[PDB]
């Protein structure tokens, strides 16, 4: 239809102002000092929003523009979310900081080009100042308080990590459930996972993970691969008469022949999930074995002359629950047989020590390590249900972080990295005047944060901010405290990579935003 | 309904604005200099533009008789976009620049007749002389350069492009493929491409390029013509069990006998494509041999007595995929054997060796060629998907401007060929005042774009086109040098093609715009 | 409803604006001075229309009494526009100007019906004057001049009338195709055509000519009439199989019998046609046999004792495509072998010879003359496919009236002929006053062309007519030389067969228009 069309600024202004709105809420409420935001919902009871950026996922702008506009930098902040696991107000708070700079240059008329180039130029600087910068991970008492910053100053939250992956071992993976009961229950879980991906993403369930969960899934395993329906039929036969949900599990399916009749051909309504068995070769075949003790089921091979059509729905083994994600699939506890479990890992367990080879242990010991599996199960307790959801995903947000930031190593937190590499970027200079602009742009978004915690502390930023930069090494201001002491000293550290995905997620975003020239809209 | 009827310059300053409007857009951005726009959707999130063509195309104009102006010069500096696979812009800012000017002749009121006619003229002499302004392409350090200016100031793209060239050869064909990861990859494909058409557009995929592309297809070759369904049929009935997707290949298919009882008959909703085989007589023979040991599938013929119903899936070949237009038939990778393709180039190779005539060698050495059949694939990584497709999309117009460019040969890129063409052409003159005012207009457009290019350098072009005119032979200016030099000796060459490509249609499109007595559109 | 209900002048003022609106476009667009105008089109882009019709067609009135008189001229001026090829305008710009005298007339009271009676005298005397006035057609380079007239001032319009015809021959008949490139090509085709109707309207092809073209039709031959479907069955039955389209030649077929069953019976969806074998008797067999062979089919006879049910679509001959038309239906190319229709035309030559008397000569020479069957085709390239289309509706429309125009012979263009006429007409006076005025009026009317032609020029109208008035003989102005000179001597001559039909239709018009006493209306 006919068409509203602005240029220059006012593209610009509309996506200032949502981005603004976006950003205060989450700025706020980013650090351990701010507080969360509350949403109407027509569907229910409102929505009460806590977190950075569930705060943000709540705000909705009524402007299209501002909307779209918070919408961008959202989308950005959800990625650097996922990947660094946390930050994801921090981005989202340099992407503002950023792009306002970057809009009043645009006022100023200054090619953004440069700008953005500049900014890149700072960002790819500061980055390599951050990795430097950046130090090994402390102990679990540090990691705990990495798990307080993913834990906004939430100490269970912490704690049950830290507690979590005392046990689990912090290599060993943890897994969260909700919890049974308001208490908090940590159990080792008896079961294995093997990193199996999905075959299409049609097989992923319905949650917005789109991890596949299944309910007492069935587990059919063939070492040999499911080449077609046929055979795989007179199980699935079975299986009607199942119907509790059937996983199976197979060495490979040609994705056209049998996906094509497949999907094509088949509704698929009954639920069903297929997985690559894990490994090659004998070793996959042992893991199959493994699985296959571990689900209790029995695995049909073509050596064996087991027919899929002949083996029965009680060869088919079945699990408690199973969770399959794109990298890994794995069987939260396959019922298995006590006995049957402990004795294939006691007979694994001999051949890694029987095998001369170190390959022939590493295999073995692998695979017993998976049964012996001790896979750490978290259970969150709530008041309500709805806490329960709420606390389970910050938990699990930070059982993410804290693992990336124990790997990556601890870096002083409160934006001391931030502000510290902001000074030596500053001294580097872009090509042109419109990139040193945008460079000192960035460093200037680099600092903001600091002060948005500041001023959550009520503390002028202006001040603390000066002593941060004024200190050498790694000098940075507590919040809590309120003293000045060395970050590391404090124990207070940001994850390395959860920085420097924010910094360069809002790099983007404030770049991809300034250039507009020109907008056209419906009237 | 009620007509609302204007008469003379009313539907003249409608489209004149409609096209000022997307012009203008259209020009900043055109040049190294300039930048791109950005529009909303309703879609999704909304859709920034850049690249002139794709500002032209985000921007609509509400009203009817606006938006129909700029739709009518879009739809003109497609076509020209695609021949030249440059220059979208420069056709556009030259059929700006000369409909304005008709159209204040049409103010003038003299007969826009004579005006078009010594437009047609001036545009016919001006193509001369480019044309002899015209030199041959440089070498690839040029070619660059020429994958620069279609690159519009993306290095990389041109970098591809010339890195591409280099190894596959000028010659040889080089496709785009998305990148796989961020980082490009370049390598060669084994498989062959065999110039056939499709059979008919209904064939020709989703995509609006209309090539066709077939995810694992199938390949059955025939060296016989593909009669009737009949024979197809139980080729087919494996396909059903197949259904990843099926190409055809046979020799001919009669169209009426076949298409008219397949299509009416027929849904066709399987997907399936159709290619004559390549070549005649024995040498197509050959040639399908080739084609069916890349594929790795067999060829049934009449002579074997193979019969298609006979042959299975497993006769039929496949392919990771297939890409078909209407000029040429590619698969992009036949599964093949390694071994297998190689013996058949040997074999081949040492036919043509063996062939006495020249004849025979050529189509062995073709033949083999085919087989040896070094495509070259350019992935293009992105930071994003989005990213990804727009930088293929530029990537793929680039290839293609370099490629004709380089045939071609190079002319002084700057507008400098139209510039000096035009001085050239105001000596000659229309048969009638009328035609010479037109003439004149053509030579005041074609000097334009060289301004705006100055003027997005802030230069005022009026200094810089008149020093450009006044120098002899080739002189330009350099927008990066901002100093003057041989456009040769700087190396920034625009195609002679998409040069002149873009300036006939630009021609045209002021022409027609211009005339029209009256307008009539509903209330 | 209610109805709104003027009388008098209000019926006349709604149809004389909406003549004069159309017929203003109209004018100015007749003779070579004038120009198109543009039409909107939500359907998709805008058309733009030149050639008067085309400009009247476009041109719709918002007012439906405006629209409505519009209209009426306009389908006058078709009729007038088809039979005489050329005048559309001519007749459109005559009619407006009875129009409006008539009103003005209308508006004295003097009755209408008097000045309907005298324009019609007046008309008939014109005629006659004209008919006296007409003269033979000129040579090929007139032809081109009619050519032109027709082109308006298509230089190439005309001259591929005149090549096409040199090189068919006046006589031979001359059809167009869509050129296949822009370059027009003419190619001499083999075919036959025979004068033959289509046997229901209903088997008239989509297009408004009703004209139907068949693409590579089949064509059933039967000698004997095809009396019903089950005898044509077993030949249809052959002809699902088939599916190009069916054309069916049949000496007669009793409407009654098959078409009620045919009709009602079949839906008839499969494309056929049906067309009576030309001639009758033994040369009605003669010539299908000729188009038997031509076809390269076979032709079933009872004689034969073949039978259509045994025939098989082998037997059916095939033909590149076939056109129908009410007068006629021919067969643009039979596929045909080449030897096997040179070998029938020779030896039916032979029987020419052989045959003493002069009907059976003639009937053979027909019969051989339509084999070697000289049908002259043009094809019309064009810049853009559109173009072509409209370039090829022109060339049509002009290769009728040069046609036209030849056997009738020229008369002198320019409304020559009109205006000498008119003088004549001048002094002949109606059987009363309000007759005789009418009789003024229809000369005033005849008058106006010329005029026009000379406000194009711009050249004071009154002067030319007067001088044109003045000069006994043939005597006019040329607008092109802009001196006078002979008509005939300049070469440029209006058919008379269009002048006449142009001015009988515009006085059929304006005397309709004017008779209205009253008009009701809806509110
Ligand atoms: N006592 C403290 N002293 C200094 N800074 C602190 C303290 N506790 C936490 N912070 C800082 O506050 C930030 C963590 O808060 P938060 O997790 O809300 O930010 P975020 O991760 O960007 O937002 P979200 O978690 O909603 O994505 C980090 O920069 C962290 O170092
Ligand atoms: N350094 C330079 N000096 C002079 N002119 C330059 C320079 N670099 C590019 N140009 C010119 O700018 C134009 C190329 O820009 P661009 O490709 O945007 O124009 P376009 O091809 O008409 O637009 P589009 O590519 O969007 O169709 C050419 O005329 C080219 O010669
Ligand atoms: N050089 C000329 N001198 C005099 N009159 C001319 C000349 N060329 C063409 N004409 C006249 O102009 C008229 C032909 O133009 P045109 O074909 O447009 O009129 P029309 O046939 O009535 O309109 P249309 O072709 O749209 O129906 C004729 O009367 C013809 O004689
Ligand atoms: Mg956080
Ligand atoms: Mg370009
Ligand atoms: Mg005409």
């Amino acid at each position: 239809a006919a068409k509203d069309v602005k240029f220059g600024n006012d593209a610009r202004v509309k996506m200032l102002r949502g981005v603004n709105v976006l950003a205060d809420a989450v700025k706020v409420t980013l650090g351990p000092k701010g507080r969360n935001v509350v949403l109407d919902k027509s569907f229910g009871a409102p929505t009460i929003t806590k977190d950075g950026v569930s705060v943000a996922r709540e705000i909705e702008l009524e402007d299209k523009f501002e909307n779209m506009g918070a919408q961008m930098v959202k989308e950005v902040a959800s990625k650097a979310n996922d990947a660094a696991g946390d930050g994801t107000t921090t981005a989202t708070v340099l992407a503002q900081a950023i792009i306002t700079e970057g809009l009043k240059a645009v006022a100023a008329g200054m090619n953004p080009m440069d700008l953005k180039r500049g900014i890149d130029k700072a960002v790819t600087a500061a980055v390599e100042e951050l990795k430097a910068l950046s130090v090994p991970c402390s102990d679990s008492k540090a990691i705990a308080q990495v798990g307080t910053i993913s834990a906004n100053s939430d100490e269970t939250v912490g704690k049950l990590i830290a507690e979590a992956m005392d046990k689990v071992g912090k290599e060993g993976v943890i897994t969260v459930e909700d919890g049974t009961g308001l208490q908090d229950e940590l159990d080792v879980v008896e079961g294995m996972q093997f990193d199996r991906g999905y075959l299409s993403p049609y097989f992923i369930n319905k949650p917005e993970t789109g991890a596949v969960e299944l309910e007492s899934p069935f587990i059919l395993l063939a070492d040999k691969k499911i080449s077609n329906i046929r055979e795989m039929l007179p199980v699935l036969e079975a299986v009607a008469k199942a119907g509790k949900p059937l996983l199976i599990i197979a060495e490979d399916v040609e994705g056209e022949a049998l996906a094509t009749l497949v999907v094509n051909t088949m509704r698929g309504i009954v639920k069903v999930a297929a997985v690559k068995a894990p490994g090659f070769g004998d070793r996959r075949k042992a893991m199959l074995q493994d699985i296959a003790t571990l689900t209790g089921g029995t695995v049909i091979s073509e050596e064996i002359g087991m027919e899929l059509e002949k083996a029965t729905l009680e060869d088919l083994g079945q699990a408690k629950r199973v969770v399959i994600n794109k990298d890994t699939t794995t069987i939260i506890d396959g019922v298995g047989e006590e006995a049957a479990i402990q004795g294939r890992v006691a007979q694994i367990r001999q051949q890694i020590e029987e095998a001369t080879s170190d390959y022939d242990r590493e295999k073995l010991q692998e695979r017993v390590a998976k049964l012996a599996g001790g896979v750490a199960v978290i259970k969150v307790g709530a008041a309500t249900e709805v806490e329960m959801k709420e606390k389970k995903a910050r938990v699990e947000a930070a059982l993410h972080a804290t693992r990336a930031a124990v790997e990556e190593g601890v870096v002083a937190g409160g934006g001391v990295a931030l502000i510290r590499v902001a000074s030596k970027l500053a001294d580097l200079r872009g090509q042109n005047e419109d990139q040193n602009v945008g460079i000192k742009v960035a460093l200037r978004a680099m600092e903001a944060p600091l002060r948005q915690i500041v001023l959550n502390c009520g503390e002028e930023p202006s001040v603390v901010a000066n002593t941060v930069k004024g200190g050498d090494g790694n000098y940075g201001y507590n919040a809590a405290t309120e003293e000045y002491g060395n970050m590391i000293d404090m124990g207070i550290l940001d994850p390395t990579k959860v920085t420097r995905s924010a910094l360069q997620y809002a790099a983007s975003v404030a770049g991809l935003m300034i250039t507009t020239e020109c907008m056209v809209t419906d009237l």
